[PDB]
């Protein structure tokens, strides 16, 4: 592939990467989230989530308080670059995101916001 990642995060509590680099050359930047394990999305979902390092820990803790029905992710929150939906077993979700979106310099991180993941399931992304 180029401009696209493929990510998963299983039954184990853990995304397969903890780094993620787009090309700086690419308008657009794709990752494709899955889910290999067998626990169902209110025990171990997964949502692939990116924001600036510093705005991570924000964002995690309203998707927290927003609860399952709205992914664990705050509606509308001006802090999130990109989002999924929150997925379980055997279930996919993309998201495409504008690489415009990342400006030279900053730091970001993409996680998952099911509660309690971010501890494990969190790496970096950079441009390349
Ligand atoms: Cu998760």
């Amino acid at each position: 592939a180029e401009c696209s990642v493929d990510i998963q995060g299983n039954d184990q509590m853990q995304f397969n990467t903890n780094a993620i680099t787009v090309d700086k050359s690419c308008k657009q930047f794709t990752v494709n989230l899955s889910h290999p394990g067998n626990l169902p999305k209110n025990v171990m979902g997964h949502n692939f989530v990116l924001s600036t390092a510093a705005d991570m820990q924000g964002v995690v803790t309203d998707g927290m308080a927003s609860g399952l029905d709205k992914d664990f992710l705050k509606p509308d929150d001006s802090r999130v670059i990109a989002q999924t939906k929150l997925i379980g077993s055997g279930e996919k979700d993309s998201v495409t995101f504008d690489v415009s979106k990342l400006k030279e310099g900053e730091h970001w991180m993409f996680f998952c916001t099911f509660p309690g993941h971010s501890a494990l399931m969190k790496g970096t992304l950079t441009l390349k």
